[PDB]
């Protein structure tokens, strides 16, 4: 059920870099990795807790719908994008850390805990403050478990509504054409060593879904476009995008 797939090596030393992508065909229920001991390797999630953050937010009414306007705070900060007001859509697509610290401090730690318990979400351990544990604290996860979180979330199987998984997924929505539909989060990891770059999410297609999770050094900001990139060489070898 789980295959390593070692010609996948080429499109990272191709592009000066190391990591993992796992895929996942859903009609087979078969996984492919280039790497099955990296796959299993957990880190800090950084920006893809945004995922879970986002679904217990809008659970407990903290977040009313994807229309609301989160006002900017007024303090100017490195990125630009950030310095405006936001809505759930536009806080996901700029990954705006300020907006979903405010949801954490709301939720607080107990409700944290035991909701996360829920989602079976990595080593489900929070250590370290309310509001940038998932940056710099005792929370970590895999690939491969990315993956298990991520096909509940497709299914709407994880212990809260319906609507909460429909707009979190709508608030994913990357890119779609005549070909195929791509929902997905980015994240970077910089707080702790080893600084990693994130992309987990799906490519639904007429007749089949593939889930994927990669994770690859990152020493420097300069990679930041090879998340991506690397992703979709490996989705074109396989003939899942043209």
């Amino acid at each position: 059920e789980w295959q390593e797939n070692k010609s996948w090596n080429a499109h990272f030393t191709e592009h000066k870099s190391q990591g993992v992508v796992v895929l996942w065909n859903e009609n087979k229920q078969q996984g492919f990795t280039n790497n099955l001991k990296r796959a299993n390797q957990a880190f800090l999630p950084a920006s893809t807790f945004k995922i879970p953050n986002s679904l217990i937010a809008l659970d407990l009414g903290v977040v009313k719908d994807e229309h609301q306007v989160f006002k900017w705070d007024g303090q100017t900060r490195d990125i630009a994008t950030w310095n405006r007001d936001h809505n759930l859509i536009t806080a996901m697509k700029y990954s705006v850390v300020p907006v979903y610290q405010e949801f954490a401090r709301q939720i607080g730690e107990a409700r944290m805990s035991k909701m996360l318990h829920a989602f079976d979400y990595g080593n489900e351990d929070i250590s370290g403050n309310v509001d940038s544990f998932w940056l710099d604290g005792g929370i970590r996860i895999s690939a491969t478990e990315q993956i298990s979180f991520l096909r509940k979330l497709y299914h709407n199987k994880l212990h809260v509504s319906a609507a909460s998984q429909r707009i979190v997924k709508q608030a994913m929505l990357t890119e779609a054409n005549g070909d195929y539909i791509i929902a997905a989060k980015t994240g970077y990891s910089t707080r702790i060593e080893p600084k990693i770059g994130w992309w987990v999410g799906w490519v639904e297609l007429d007749d089949n879904v593939w889930f994927f999770a990669m994770n690859m050094d990152m020493p420097t900001s300069d990679g930041l476009g090879l998340r991506q990139a690397i992703t979709k060489e490996v989705l074109k070898q396989e003939k899942i995008i043209p």
